[PDB]
């Protein structure tokens, strides 16, 4: 039981660190779609990667 | 006792932070001084701020 316990207070602390990054990553992630929109759209007439 | 486990896991929690912070920092740093030498290296030759 008292491993029960502490292992649930250090998923709770690993739960929030999660959330945290998460949040970041979608940050980001959100970022970068509407930079690589912008760019497919100005880059949209050439033959070019 | 239970408040000073989940504030010892916290203090835990927030050096890992500052260490990985402290860690990009170091990168960033080194590398911000590479671009800053080699920039006045290229200048230089030139009359230019």
């Amino acid at each position: 039981n008292v491993q029960i316990e502490k292992t649930g207070h250090q998923l709770e602390e690993q739960k929030k660190v999660l959330f945290q990054l998460d949040e970041q990553w979608k940050q980001v992630h959100g970022h970068l779609q509407v930079i690589k929109i912008q760019l497919h759209q100005e880059g949209r007439q050439l033959n070019l990667s």
